[PDB]
């Protein structure tokens, strides 16, 4: 990866949350979430992919990544993705956008999706 | 995983898709995605989570996965986000939305990310 | 308006809702939404834009529109907008993706908002 | 409506784009959109909804509107429609999610549509 390094380490989005993740060199993202806002506490597992390769054209990195809302201490019955890029720099930030999805029943499946977005630094 | 079962095997979307899929009992996704449409060829390699306990209630059970669109043969510079739930039963659906997002300059970045919604199938 | 005539007319969703719109030649679209599902009632207003020149070489015609969800009956405190595009022909259609927003307190903004999709068709 | 001096006015995004509307007691948005990003150009016919009679508990007021990006100078053949929440107060904000949707063949719907977030401001 070329932005393995860049990417593998803690990230901390504008609500507090924490986000540490690993980067392979196959394109796979490793880590856990903890997050400072809604239904969720301590840390969930989380997985995802990059981009290994990503343009040398000033592009940023693309990637995602999901966490299930269960852990040892919670079950929320759902789980988010987010769908983002990586941007490199003396600022480094994830861009991204979610989706959090609830389990429903179906006459309630309408309104299972909350979308949103996460900006994440290296800082705070 | 209660749906462990009923969640692995092999899902078609609407287009055509076909999302092979193994879920574990600690609630990790883990396959290949081969995409019918878009900038995509062969296989390419998914991973995501579940709730490995979902409600009783008739509530489907939420989970998400993402695709880097890199594999041996393409780089689209992208990945793209799938949340969603699996209902069971007699027609099983997995019931999606998705983000996908491109690697952009900065220039570009408020038109980084695409919105969608896929519906999955075990049969087509 | 090319798909002046297209467009104007009833309109229902898979839902069940229906959507009544008049399209100006101007690029204008004013009318009612009669929700089926969620937390609505009888005929909400509606109003909204849409491309009184689309491109003729078989694409769709872009379009959007808003429904506060306030009539005589009901107040939802929240907004829906529809995004998609008008579909001519003998099976016309109206594919959209939509966005619910619900008014929050600032600690509940993060889950203000909702996502979906909604295809219309002439008939139902 | 009770914030309609709040919202009416003019609106900057982060982006540097002017939102100009008129809330009116009906719960009529009327106005101009002058983008400052993408493929737009002058001002374009904006319409949209809010609640005019939003909860006092301290909740924001939910609105939407939708731009066709066609005017006397551009036509993108595409239309794009902001949902989110009007916020009072010293730093009153315009917390946005948004879809723009591209008039484009069959072929090509799966990608019609873009997402992005959008905060505007009564200054810059």
């Amino acid at each position: 990866g070329r932005d393995q390094a860049g990417i593998t380490g803690t990230w901390y989005n504008q609500l507090g949350s924490t986000f540490i993740v690993t980067a392979g060199a196959d394109g796979a993202l490793t880590g856990t979430y903890e997050s400072a806002v809604g239904n969720a506490e301590s840390r969930y597992v989380l997985t995802g992919r990059y981009d290994s390769a990503p343009a040398t054209d000033g592009s940023g990195t693309a990637l995602g990544w999901t966490v299930a809302w269960k852990n040892n201490y919670r079950n929320a019955h759902s789980a988010t993705t987010w769908s983002g890029q990586y941007v490199g720099g003396a600022e480094a930030r994830i861009n991204t956008q979610w989706l959090l999805t609830v389990g429903t029943t179906e006459a309630n499946a309408w309104k299972s999706t909350l979308v949103g977005h996460d900006t994440f630094t290296k800082v705070k």
